[PDB]
C-alpha cells in the first residue's frame, strides 16, 4: 500500500492517540520542505532574469520555515541558525514543542549547484516556565523527532522518530512525499570516510592517524574510499545509505568544532542512532552533552557503528 | 535582455549562416536533458510506487532517440552501449556525438549529483559512416558540454564562441542564459580528487597533493572537495576555481575516467573557460583514441594550478 | 495567515476533538485529486508519443486507490463502476464516498474543464456493508465538495461550518485556502442550462428562460453560459451567482445528471453557501434514493433565481 | 517519430529554405506560451497567501517581451494597448504581430479557460513602421493561431502547410505534436453563441438558432454550448465542428469582437482547416481594416453550417 508523510504521521499519531500537535508541526514542516525546493530548483527565474521585461534563498527559506511553524499552533520556542536569539512564539499562537532547525544548510557552496538541505529536531517544552530561550537547552536524548530534508538530484525527507527512520522521496508532480525507504538502518561498517582534508596540517594527532589508517592499512587490505561533498546533510544522507564514517572533528585551533549542536549535530546523531549507529565528538555521545548556549558548537564524528569505534580506539590511543 | 538556450543558438547559427543542423542537433539535445532532470527529480514516482494500485537506461533512451529523431546525427557513441550506434539512412545527418546520459549514476541512490555529458563532432568522410567516425582527438570538437542535475539543473555550453551557462526554469521548462561568456578563476584554492586511492598515487600526485596541505609558502592550505560525480566535481572546478585530478596511477596507468564523452568534453569546456586539460604528458584535447570506450587521465581546471601540477609532474621526469 | 487544506482539516477536526477518520479521509482524497489534476493537465504526455522510443479508467483507480488505503471508507460508489465497491474488511472504516472521478471527460477532447465530485456519508446502519448504504438522502451529507481541472485547479470543500475554496499551488502541491466562508449571491444575470432541448422543455422551464431573455420588468437580460461540464458551470454559478438548469427531456426523464455523485454534492455546496436546489417537485437533499446510479433533474444557483423558477413551476400546478 | 513544435518550425523553415526570422518569432511566442500557462496555473500562489510571511498585464508583458527580444518584429498590436507598439530599431523584424495576450479573463474567476490569441503578418512597405503596417487584410496573415489554457495547455499552429496542435507536456516544458494537419468535420451538431441576448438578435440569426432548435425535417436539434471565451468555444468548433457566432445587431452592427487580434486569426486558423469565416456580408479575411482596434462580426465553423447561415442571413436582407 502506498504511503505518504501525511498518511504515515496520521497513522502513527493515532496509534498513540496524541492531541494531534506534533503531527499539525510535521505537516507544517512537510510544506515548508516542498516550498524551499522549489525555489531551490529555480522555479520562476525566469522573471529574475527579465522573461517578463527577489530574496536569497536561506532568508527565503527561513522565513518559510519561520512562519509555517509559527502558524501550526504546535510551537512555542523557534531556534534558527539565521537568527541570534529564540524565536518565542506569541500567545494566541503558542504550542507546546520546540524546534531547533538549520533552514538551508550548505548554502555557502549553492553558487555550485552542490546538494543543499534542511535540519531540524523537535523538543517537547520540559518546564512550566513561561516560554523563553533556556527550553531550547535540552540535550538531544530528549529529541521527540528529528530529521532533515535532501534537495539533491531528488528531493529526499528523512524522518527520524522513537519508532525508527523513514525515508520520503519528493514527488515533484503532484507535491506528495512517498514513503520509499521503511525503519532504515545503517551498514554495520562501511567502505568510505569523509571529511576536509585539505586542512590535514590542523588535524587532531588522532585524526590524522586514523585516516592513516583508512589510505594505508596496516593489514595492506584495501583502502577506504573518500568522499567529501561539502555539504553535511549530503554527506551525512551518503553515510547513512552506503555506511562509513563522516568526521568534523575537534583540533585545538577549533576545540569544539564547527558544526552546531543544536541544529546540526543533534539531528544528525538522532538520525544516526534510531538507524543502528552512533555519533560522538571522541569524549562523549553527541546526544548527552548539555548546551549552555543555543548557537553553541560540538565536534561529530558518526556513521557505521565499527567504523566510529575504531576512530576511538585510535582517539583512545592519543588519550 | 532574457535569452533561452534555442533562442541562443538560433542567433549565433544565422551569425554563421549555417544550414541549422547543429541548431536541430542542440535543440533536441536540450529537450533530452530536460525529460532526464524530470525523471531524475522523481517525478512520477507516486506511481512506481501504487498511489493507482532503470534511470540511466532510460536517460540514454532519451538521449539516443532525440537525437536519432534530430536528423543531424549519423553515429552516436554513449557510456552505456559498446559498440557504436549508426544511425539509420533516412535520419543521418553530418555530425557525431559522445555521451554519457546519466554520468555518476551508480551513486544516485544516495541522491547525490548526476549528470549527462556530451561532445559533438563532424563527419570525417563522405563513405558510408562508421565507428571510425567517433575516433577524433578533442581538438576536433564543434561543440560539448554538460548537463548537472544538481541542487538545481543547469546546462552549460562550450563553442567556439566561448562558454554560457544556462538554469532550467521548472516551472515554464526553458534553459534561461545566466553566465555569459564565463572564465575560469586565474587560480584556486580547492583541489578535488579521491584521496582514498592515495596508496597508488604517482609520485608527482602524492607531492603536488602535499603542497596543497602543506604550502611551501606559508600561504594557506586549499580547501579539499570530492564528490564523486564529475559534473559535479567539474562544475564546481569551473565555477569556483581550483584543480580536478583523475590520474594515472600504478594499477590503471590510463586513469579511470572515458576519454571520448568525459574527458574530453570537460577538456574543451576547461579550455574554452580559459582553464587547462592535461593527462600529464599532453594536453587531453591533443589525445587520438584508438578505442571508444578507451580511458585517460585527466587533470583539469585554473591554469595557474595545472601549470603547477605540470611542474611537479616535469620534475619526475 | 496562510491555510491549506491538510492544515485546516486537521484544525476543524481538532476543534471537533473527532477520532480523524475523516481528516485521514479528505486528506487522501486531496492527493487523489492532485494526481488527478497532474494526468488532467498531461504531465508525461511526452512519453506516450515517444520522446524515448485512459484519463478516467486513471482517475477513478486513483480515488479507489486512495479511499481504500486511507482505512476511513466502507462503501464506494463510482460513476465509472456499475455495483458499489465493498471495502475488504481489514481495510474497513465508517464512510460511504460517492464519486464522479472525471466529470465532463467525454467532451475532454476539446480540452474542456474537468473535474472530481464527491460526497460523504457517515454509515447509518449497522448492517453488513452494502450498496444499501449509499442510499441515504443528500441531508444526511457529512462533507461535499469538488475538484475543478479549469485554468487553475481548484478544490471546493463544503461542511456543516461552510463552503471553502481552495488553489492548488502546483509550485509545491498544496491546496491554499483563498475564499474562506463562501456565500453566493442572493440574485444573478446569468442562467445555464443547454437550450437545444428547448423542443422537449416543460412548460414551465420554457416559461422561465423567456422571462430571462425578456424580463417582463424592462430590467436587463440575463446571459446565458453552458460549458456543458457540470463542475464548471455549477462553479460558475457559485462564484458569479446566477441559475443552473438540466430538467428532464425525452432522451432523460428522470433528468441527466446522475444524483448520487452529481447532484447531491452540488447541491450540499449550494446550501451550505446559502444557494438553492430543487428538483422542481423537491429539495435535491431530500431525495431519498432506490438505485445508486439513479438520475435527477436539477435546479441550483442564487435564493432569488431558484425561488423566481419554483413560482413559475408552482403557476403550471 | 516524436515531434516538438521548436523541431517542427525548424523542419518546416529549413523546407522552405528561409533566413530563420518566422522561427525566432514563434519560438519566442512558444516561450512566452509557457510562461502565461504557468501564471494562469497559480504557480506560486501560496507566496501571495503568506506561506513565507495583474494576470493579462503579466500576459502582455511576456509577449511583449518575448516578441521585441526575438528580432524578428517590428510593429506589435495588442488588446492591451491603445496603440501600436514600435520596437526600437535595434531590436527591428520584418514582421508584423496582432495579440490578444489573455482573451477571456474577465471570467478567470470562475477558473473557466483563457486563451492567447495571435497573427503573424510580414510588413509589407519599406517606410518606417507605424500602425499602418497592422492594417493589413486577414488574407495577408504568414501564421496564426492560439494557445489554450484549458484542462490541458494546447498550441493551435495555422499555416500554408495547415493546422496542427500541440499539447504542453509540463514536465519538461515542449509542446508535443498531436494533432497533424487537422480539417473540420464538413457539418457540425453545435451552435454556441450567447442566447440570453435574444430580445437584441438580428431577426436572420433569431431564425437560424430557432430552426437549430426546430429542424424543419426530422433530424436531431443541434446541442448548445457557450463557454463564454473565444479560445474555447472556437477551439471546441475546431475539434468537433459546428458553428460559433458572434454576430451584429443594430445595438453592434460591426459586432464585439475585435477584428485584428481576435476575428482574422480564427478566420485564418478555421479556413486552414477546411472552414468558413463570414461577417454575414464578407469573408472575415476579406475585410481591409482602418482602425488597429476595429470590430468585426463574426460566424465561423463548418461550412455547411456556415453556408446555411448565409442562406438564413440573405433571406432576411
Ligand atoms: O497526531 C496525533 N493524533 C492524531 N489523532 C488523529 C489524527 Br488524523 S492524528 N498525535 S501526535 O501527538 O501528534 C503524534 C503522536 C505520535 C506520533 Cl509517532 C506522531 Cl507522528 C504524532
Ligand atoms: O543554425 C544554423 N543556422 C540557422 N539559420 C536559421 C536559424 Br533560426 S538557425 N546553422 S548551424 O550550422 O546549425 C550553427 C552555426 C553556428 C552556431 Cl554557433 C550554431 Cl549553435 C549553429
Ligand atoms: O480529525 C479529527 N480529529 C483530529 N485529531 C487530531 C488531528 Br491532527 S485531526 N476528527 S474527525 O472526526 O476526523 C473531524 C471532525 C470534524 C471535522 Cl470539521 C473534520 Cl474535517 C474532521
Ligand atoms: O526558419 C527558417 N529557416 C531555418 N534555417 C535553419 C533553421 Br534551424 S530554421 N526560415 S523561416 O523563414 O523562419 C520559415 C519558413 C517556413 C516556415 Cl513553414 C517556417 Cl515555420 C519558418
Amino acid at each position: 500500500d502506498v504511503n505518504t508523510l501525511t498518511r504515515f504521521v496520521m497513522e502513527e499519531g493515532r496509534k498513540a492517540r496524541g492531541t494531534g500537535e506534533l503531527t499539525q508541526l510535521l505537516n507544517s514542516l512537510c510544506t515548508a520542505v516542498k516550498a524551499i525546493s522549489s525555489a531551490v530548483r529555480k522555479a520562476g527565474i525566469a522573471h529574475l532574469y527579465g522573461i517578463a521585461g527577489v530574496k536569497k534563498l536561506d532568508v527565503l527559506s527561513n522565513d518559510l520555515v519561520m512562519n509555517m511553524l509559527k502558524s501550526s499552533f504546535a510551537t512555542c520556542v523557534l531556534v534558527s541558525e539565521e537568527d541570534k536569539h529564540a524565536i518565542i512564539v506569541e500567545p494566541e499562537k503558542r504550542g507546546k514543542y520546540v524546534v531547533c532547525f538549520d533552514p538551508l544548510d550548505g548554502s555557502s557552496n549553492i553558487d555550485c549547484l552542490v546538494s543543499v538541505g534542511t535540519i531540524f529536531g523537535i523538543y517537547r517544552k520540559k518546564s512550566t516556565d513561561e516560554p523563553s530561550e533556556k527550553d531550547a537547552l535540552q540535550p538531544g536524548r530528549n529529541l521527540v523527532a528529528a530529521g532533515y530534508a535532501l534537495y539533491g538530484s531528488a528531493t529526499m525527507l528523512v524522518l527520524a522518530m522513537d519508532c525508527g527512520v523513514n525515508c520520503f522521496m519528493l514527488d515533484p508532480a503532484i507535491g506528495e512525499f512517498i514513503l520509499v525507504d521503511k525503519d532504515v538502518k545503517i551498514k554495520k561498517k562501511g567502505k568510505i570516510y569523509s571529511l576536509n582534508e585539505g586542512y590535514a596540517k590542523d588535524f587532531d594527532p588522532a585524526v590524522t592517524e586514523y585516516i592513516q589508517r583508512k589510505k594505508f592499512p596496516p593489514d595492506n587490505s584495501a583502502p577506504y574510499g573518500a568522499r567529501y561533498v561539502g555539504s553535511m546533510v549530503a554527506d551525512v544522507h551518503r553515510t547513512l545509505v552506503y555506511g562509513g564514517i563522516f568526521l568534523y572533528p575537534a583540533n585545538k585551533k577549533s576545540p569544539n568544532g564547527k558544526l552546531r549542536l543544536l541544529y546540526e549535530c543533534n539531528p544528525m546523531a538522532y538520525v544516526m542512532e534510531k538507524a543502528g549507529g552512533m555519533a560522538t565528538t571522541g569524549k562523549e555521545a553527541v546526544l548527552d552533552v548539555i548546551p549552555t548556549d543555543i548557537h553553541q558548537r560540538a565536534p561529530v564524528i558518526l556513521g557505521s557503528p565499527d567504523d566510529v569505534l575504531e576512530f576511538l580506539k585510535v582517539y583512545e590511543k592519543h588519550s
